[PDB]
């Protein structure tokens, strides 16, 4: 189980169109992992938890882990691109 939290911080109140994509490609996939999503200041206590995190900005912390910037997930098309790299140890 793959636990992934999504943590955006632009115009959107929450990360609608990323969560929407990623479930949406899981799903073709077939891969046991489970999207979630937090605030901002939420994923502070949910690192040992979560095992992948991913933000359009505000990474200047302590992270346990392999951050992916949310650049890619602007509109919503080059969502396969940073796929593939997650996707990488997803199902390593």
């Amino acid at each position: 189980m793959k636990q992934v939290l999504v943590a955006c911080g632009a115009g959107i109140a929450t990360s609608t169109v990323v969560n929407n994509a990623i479930e949406e490609m899981a799903k073709e996939h077939n891969i046991k992992v489970d999207i979630k999503q937090i605030k901002i200041t939420e994923v502070g206590p949910y690192e040992d938890t979560a095992d992948l995190l991913v933000t359009t900005a505000m990474t200047k912390k302590e992270y346990k882990f392999p951050v992916i910037n949310a650049r890619n997930f602007l509109t919503g098309i080059g969502i396969e691109e940073t796929k593939q790299q997650i996707l990488t140890e997803l199902q390593k």
